[PDB]
């Protein structure tokens, strides 16, 4: 789903589409080192 899209993309903007936004944000930092590409 779009959250997982954001996780693939490791994208904080796209995480704002995701229901559990900060959990998306956290997992995204999980998947790619901050700050992001």
């Amino acid at each position: 789903d779009i959250c997982d899209i954001a996780i693939a993309q490791c994208s904080l903007t796209l995480c704002q589409d995701c229901e559990n936004t900060p959990i998306c944000e956290l997992a995204v930092k999980g998947s790619c080192p901050p700050p992001w590409s």
